[PDB]
C-alpha cells in the first residue's frame, strides 16, 4: 500500500531544518530531434557523490561518471555516455536511477516512455 | 534505532518531484527582552491548513488558530495567542509542534530550552 | 500527497534486520455494551516507554500513565482513567495516538466513529 | 544525515495494521566450506514478486528469477544462479539487493565482507 507523506517530511524538517531539491526532468533532445540525448535536475542533492545509472528498453546501460553539479544546482546526465555515444531514440523507455553510494541503493528519478 | 534519510529524500523527490522547505526557528524576543513571544518558519508547507500546539515546561497551552503563511512563505507562531497573552520567560522549556489536519498527528518543529 | 510505502519498509529492514507489530484495534465495549472503554493493540513497540492520548468528539483528554506491555505483546488503553472513570458512548468518535517519549510526536493508532 | 525511525514506524503501523518481517541474513556455506554459496532471509515481503541482483567486489552480476517464498516465509537466494554455476570465496565482498518490481528500485538487504 502507500501512506501520506506528511509525517515523513515534518520528521525530515525537524533533522535538517532546510531542504530544497528539485528533480522534474528535462529531458534533452539531441541529433536528429527524435532522440532523447540528456535529462537535467533543476536542484540535486550535493550531500553525497551520487551517480546514476541508464536502463533503455530494460537492457541495463551501467553506471559512468557523474557530470557536476553546477552552481545554479543543475545535474546533467548525458545518455551519449551510457549508449556507446548515441542518443535514444524517443519511442523507447528510458529509466534514470540515482545511485546513494553509502549503500549502492537505485532509486528511480527519471522516466521516458 | 536510526536510519540514513536518503532513501526516503529520493522516494519523496520522485513523487513530488519540487519540494522546498525550512523550518529553521526564528526566535522573537518580546517586553521584556528575556521573555521569548514569537517563533517564525521561514518557509513552510502549505498543502494543507496546518496548526500549532505549544508546550511550555511541560504544560500543554493547546492549539490556536494559525496566522497566515506570508507572501515571503514564512509563518508566525505567536506565544501570546496561546500563553494567556504573555510572552515565556527564556529560562522556560518551549515546544512547538506542527499538527497534520488529516490525522492529528503532532511534529516538533521548535524547541527551545 | 502520498507515496508508496516499499522504498520505507525496505530501509527498516536493512537497518533493524528484524521487526513485528501489530496495532489492529481491538475495542472492548463496556457497561452498557454501547459504551466503548477499551482498545488493544496486539503487538506493539517496546523500544520505548511509550504513552497514549485519547481525543473524544474534538476533546482532548489529554495523557495517563500506560498500562504495562504483557507477554503475549499486547497493550491496553483504558479509557476509563482518561474519562473521569467512565467509558464512551460509541456514537463518539475517539481518536487515540501514541506520544513518542524522545520528541512529544503523537501519532494516530485507533480512531472510532 | 540519519533520522530515528519512530515515525516512519506508527505512519507505517497506522497505515498497515500488522507486518511482519525479518531480514536477518543466513549465509549458506557450500563446497569447499570457505564458499558462500547461499543466503536466505526468514521472513520476506510477499506484496509482490520481488527479485535480487548480486554484485560480488564491485562486479555487477545482474538479476535471475527468484526462488518460491516458501511456507515457512523464506526466501533463498542461490548465489550459483549468478556466478556461471559457483559459490564465492569467502574473501570476496558480497552485496545482495532487492528490487522493488514497480519502481525498479534497489535495496540492500544482505553484505558480506
Amino acid at each position: 500500500g502507500s501512506m501520506s507523506d506528511t509525517a515523513l517530511i515534518f520528521t525530515l524538517a525537524w533533522n535538517v531544518k532546510q531542504l530544497a531539491f528539485d528533480y522534474t526532468p528535462n529531458w534533452g533532445r539531441g541529433r536528429p530531434s527524435s532522440f532523447i540525448d540528456t535529462v537535467t535536475f533543476p536542484t540535486v542533492l550535493t550531500d553525497k557523490a551520487y551517480t546514476y545509472r541508464v536502463v533503455v528498453s530494460g537492457k541495463d546501460l551501467g553506471v559512468r561518471p557523474s557530470y557536476a553539479v553546477e552552481s545554479d544546482g543543475s545535474q546533467k546526465i548525458n545518455f551519449l555516455e551510457y549508449n556507446s555515444g548515441y542518443g535514444i531514440a524517443d519511442t523507447n523507455t528510458i529509466q534514470v536511477y540515482v545511485i546513494d553510494p553509502d549503500t549502492g541503493n537505485n532509486f528511480i528519478v527519471a522516466q521516458w516512455n
